[PDB]
């Protein structure tokens, strides 16, 4: 029953970058008008926005009300932002569904959104530290790349898995290339054109517009790539190069139902058969998208082979592998325009960021059948299958 | 279709007061493995664990996780948190329903926590701060109190909804003698010790048992009550112990479907029947559970005669009267064993936490169709409405 | 040739004590009044204030001034101050003596102030930490209390000692119990009224006069004293019940010459014959007063047993029976009246707090020569002979 | 009887400029280093240091000492800072020429040492912050710019002299311009190369070696600075132009007596006649320079118009035109190589940055009497004569 009606993204920035200074929900707003005027449906009749989002520290009153209530949505729609790490941005889009199709809501608003830049060092000074030193924690590092479980970064978690399937540093480095030069490729050629809005950095030297990802390389050889030192475990593997950095953007959808889609000329972007979710062990927690995505499968209906487009995400390239390996798909057709390690994250948004990849590339090439998959920290993952109408 | 085979909150603290130093997610775990025993359920079969939560700052990957393993749920169940203010806690419910409800999950558990106390303080030090002072913000108020969309705390929006319906300082006075009376007086009778779940808050020079709501004042007076000048408007009439205050708590119930609670001879306390959430005039954001309250009512098929017990959000002397003046239901049913003003508030459970109360009075005196409702930050209801069998 | 005419210090505060909120030129101004009231020359004859303090983070420009301004002195006459840690309240009287002897001024103000309570805590933010985390420093601590060139607190440095002179755990306690017993007495017998001057601690619920030192234990056992694990070395020997406190205070004295005095007629509290300063190995910290005194006494032409009554800074029972030992005066005349141990130890105004106490010491009892010595971190020590009139 | 055998300044640094992260004391040792070995005296023969400073919160136990010690002065000669503002750098020449006087010292070295950009931000926290926003006081504005009295700026008591000496907003601007061109000037034709020591900033892609300063603007246009909008007070007379900036560096001389120069055969940079200090109205503060000037003029026998040679620190454009019309010495002899608008300032070391300007001046156009004098905030005012060999 339930249709994507329309689909955006901003241009995803670098850390500390053109939207250094950009509040997350003011990303969230500029999409969420994109959605409404290219499905030419009214924010007036918007029921709900849902945002994930992972890093909100100091951002004021639930920036879902106020990204949508900007973007004119009115009083009378609801907002809510949540929260699964990287699984947020495509969860989103998944509970949004789950609202037209329990009868509880006719259209919505979906995605996620994230300033890693405007993550603020936080202290719990409450009580008042008498006497000595304290830390001021990084929220960013803190909430959002720490596992709660162990005490390390999420490249460890990596290395757990590299060293399980044994990926060595030839082959993570040569997958990073890969991703480099097949998002570079595809900048170039206008194939993130469709998706892209344009942002407007409202300044004072002057206003300036964003409509590129700043994130990818140009030329990055396997070289520059392989005189690296691992980022996390000295003699293990993961480094910047393979690795995704820092960054900050948005992503949405507008919901509906294929009846109502019909009724208004709207020809939708696709129609979600199936979404699953599942959870793993912390330690290796890259393998959430293996169990995820065949949980999908079953409840699509689909064989792994009918997948025509797969956009996984490449939070770091030993987990991207181990879900590629793993899983067999045709690997040429996963990340088709590049993946993560090239466009970066912002978490909150990596999920409805790469539906939008998919999206897109599914309507430009006819392909009928795909499927969106992340991996999670704490050890989970997310699937969604998506058919073209 | 969908039932609460069980629930359980822990006792509410004081801010800074039993849980001073207390992570939510660790009185998260202790709400989850109680609803589990209570009513028999085992940690495996969960499949996922959905919590609000609007203060997460500085706590960690994914709270809702973190308090879900602590509890003893296994490493696959899935665990998020989500944010809609004081509703938060109600309408994680609703969104756990409704995984039941599609064909994603057997058995969710839904609540909210929250620890006003941890609650750190923050400022954006990224791009540095060149030159002047700056200031350090209290997440608790910048993220829980400060609509971000005028300029003013809460308190002076129940200022803006008693404005038009006049609510003298008398009646504002009136409505919290009557709340703290009617909930110390339950208290007393025994009434919260089936509801709360003994918490364990381990100190060094031993450890201490909190199960008795310590924010419960006693012989609530009308004479110490009337000289307490007004908090929010300096020419206003909201005062502190008539505005809701800061407080520690979380408190969840378990969900399955009615067939499943019966194939597992588990008593239920009651059917969810309805649910809803509506938008009203930011400005008085109070007045959510009058709309919301007859879309729940509707889309029950009741009308408010049916209803034989009732829980209204008493975020204010301010916006708890005009809801009841508004909607027009009879008092003598509604937070009968006491409300926020006398309970105390805690921002991300405190849905939840009403939720129990009416279930656990429900059994014990024989109402059949309960409801809860609460106003939300920004203009928002949520309502639902409860069947017990 | 130039000569003490009057003294005063307030009483010694603990750490968040008496003087939590209040600020160091506070306390120095009442100090400046007194020296200027109890010798009978008016605050417009002052030509130059001369303030040791240590830590002036958050005060303002020159607190040296602000005193000398609260004080009444003409914004005609100068004011500045000097840190050299622990001696600076008596190196500034040095300094002051300078002023006079080379015909630069006539009649200084000299002493020391400091209020350990009113550190702040703080963070280098302009570049700004792009990630990761940052401490937020106790000034106190960082500026105050330890050495940055082996690296180890100021209590180490004692530990050294310890294991160097062979100083038993139970020899140390024994000193510090004496120390206690002294001033204890010394208070009771009403030895310190004449040395101290009141303070009004300004009350937004009343003033509240302090009056006496308020770090001094009554009673303390030795039992309580040889329970206490060692503070800084875990495996060693000092401990917090042997080492001075942390403690706020100001203190001292008006300079002129000797004749100039006789013009007026002021009964002098005695003749600066000399003083000196030297340097010693800074991870012995406490030995300065070795070479101090012999310095100042050979200048003074004095032979060690010509000494009447002596003040030595007990730093830390460590270094005070060090010195003691090694330089070999009867202890029968040294901390006559309890010690740093007992007393306090506001760092910028203990130089000048043992010389008031001295003084007045000396004439209570009628004694010819004096000497006062403290212990530096960054190994120094300073010491000046006194000889009454 | 007293001279300076040699001195040397650090280039002075941009605001986090050049040398953005060097701790002050580094930038101390070394000019230490630098005066020791232009006068063919061993560090080991240094009796004291003796270093003026304003803003030393962070840098551990006294910065001065440290200063000495990476100079390798030896660990028997002693150490310590001071505090009278703008005027540290010089009044700690004319106390280092006190010691030497008095017969307490054979050779001192003196001077001062500023940081601005290592200044830290702060707040007191001791207390207990129960909830509520902060501040984060920025030491260099609190402690080294702000008038403790009226709460004020350093900017705005240049305001004062503006309306009290009629300087109108074009009159002030020109002579700022006028500096600016002479201090071009006297760079390009190297007459910076004498004083300047160069220090290498230690960096980790490569060390980066620091010889001029680099505050100091070319082609300085008229227009540039009248186009420049009040800064201090919106429509007030003073800017970011005509007024000193913020600077980092260090500047000392080494002190002994003139006979033992005699002996060692070293041909001395000059003699000093004498000095003086004093206090003018708190709020024409930049006022200061007149009295002292004169008291010092006096105190050497000297007529202002015997001075072959005048040094006067610019503070502000306000100030330099009052302290130049009311002293009546003819302007061409001042500044000669520009001054400190241009040169910029960097509190504590400021007052020895233009002693090590006069010597080097004196000596290169033979001058035989020179002079240097600087306004104090807080209303004070410092100045020394010197004369030469």
């Amino acid at each position: 029953s339930i249709v994507i009606a329309s689909a955006a993204r901003t241009a995803v920035g670098s850390f500390n970058g053109a939207f250094a200074n950009t509040p997350a929900h003011e990303l969230g707003a500029t999409v969420i008008s994109a959605v409404l005027e290219r499905a030419g449906v009214a924010a007036g009749e918007v029921n709900e926005v849902i945002l994930g989002q992972v890093l909100p520290a100091g951002e004021g009153q639930n920036p879902a009300r106020q990204a949508a209530m900007k973007a004119g949505v009115p009083q009378e729609a609801t907002a809510w932002g949540m929260n699964q790490l990287c699984g947020s941005g495509l969860r989103a889009v998944a509970l949004g569904m789950q609202q037209i199709a329990t009868g509880d809501a006719s259209i919505i608003v979906a995605g996620g959104m994230e300033s890693m830049s405007m993550a603020p060092h936080c202290a719990h000074l409450r009580g008042g530290v008498k006497m000595g030193d304290f830390k001021m924690i990084d929220t960013m590092i803190k909430d959002g790349l720490t596992d709660a479980f162990y005490g390390y970064h999420m490249g460890t978690t990596a290395e757990n898995v590299a060293k399980q399937w044994q990926l060595s540093r030839d082959e993570q480095d040569a997958f990073a290339v890969a991703s480099q030069n097949k998002a570079e490729a595809a900048q170039k050629d206008g194939r993130f054109k469709d998706e892209i809005v344009p942002f407007i950095v409202k300044g004072r030297k002057g206003d300036i517009t964003v409509d590129a990802d700043e994130y990818i390389r140009h030329g990055a050889t396997l070289d520059s790539m392989a005189k690296l030192r691992p980022a996390f475990d000295k003699e293990g593997t993961v480094t910047a190069g393979n690795a995704s950095g820092l960054n900050d953007g948005a992503a949405a959808a507008l919901l509906m139902s294929e009846a109502e889609a019909s009724r208004r000329g709207i020809q939708p972007l696709g129609r979600i058969v199936s979404w699953a979710t599942v959870g793993v062990d912390p330690k290796v927690m890259g393998t959430g998208p293996i169990p995820a995505s065949r949980k999908a499968l079953e409840r699509a209906g689909w064989k792994i082979g009918d997948l025509d487009l797969v956009e996984a995400h490449e939070a770091f390239a030993a987990q991207a592998c181990a879900v590629n390996k793993d899983l067999g798909w045709d690997p040429s057709i996963v990340n088709v325009n590049g993946g993560a390690i090239a466009i970066g994250n912002p978490i909150g948004a990596s999920g409805a960021r790469i539906l939008n990849t998919l999206l897109f590339e599914m309507k430009r090439r006819g392909a009928r059948k795909g499927l969106a998959t992340l991996c999670i920290g704490g050890g989970m993952g997310v699937a969604m299958c998506i058919e073209s109408l």
